[PDB]
């Protein structure tokens, strides 16, 4: 299977699914490197972020666990189609790139924080990550190119 995938078993349904330990994505279907990729992201900061502040809040006080719960809720609505990634990023991302619907532009290896970079380059074009942890906080990453 493609870089970083493994089989797993649903605890609730017993049905097999697939999980990527680089991007933290999970899916039911069996899944099937460039100089640069283009990604958007939605960042949720927490009280141990490297800079716990953003355009949304002068003092970000939420815990890491609380930030993960927010991230998980956003992923759920994106995957159900109730909301779009671009819409949630514009409204709730703690990165100034919120004003660009989360778009970071194109980048090479070496420029971003390593867990972010590895998830970005392991996604297929159009793919979304699960929660990705860095010193900035927790991200949802969408590879657009
Ligand atoms: O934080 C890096 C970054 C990248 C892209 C951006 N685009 C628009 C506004 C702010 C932006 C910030």
């Amino acid at each position: 299977l493609p870089p970083g995938w493994e089989k797993a078993m649903s605890r609730s349904s017993g049905r097999v699914y697939y999980f990527n330990h680089i991007t933290n994505a999970s899916q039911w279907e069996r899944p099937s490197e460039p100089a640069r990729v283009r990604c958007s992201h939605l960042l949720v900061k927490h009280s141990q972020s490297r800079r716990p502040s953003s355009w949304r809040q002068e003092k970000i006080t939420r815990t890491k666990e609380e930030a993960l719960e927010l991230i998980n809720g956003y992923i759920q609505k994106i995957k159900s189609g109730e909301e779009d990634f671009e819409s949630l990023a514009s409204q709730f991302s703690d990165c100034s790139s919120a004003k660009a619907r989360g778009d970071l532009g194109a980048f090479s290896r070496g420029q971003m924080q390593k867990p972010f970079e590895d998830a970005s380059f392991a996604l297929r074009t159009g793919e979304m990550s699960g929660p990705v942890f860095t010193d900035s906080g927790i991200h949802i990453i969408l590879r657009t190119e």
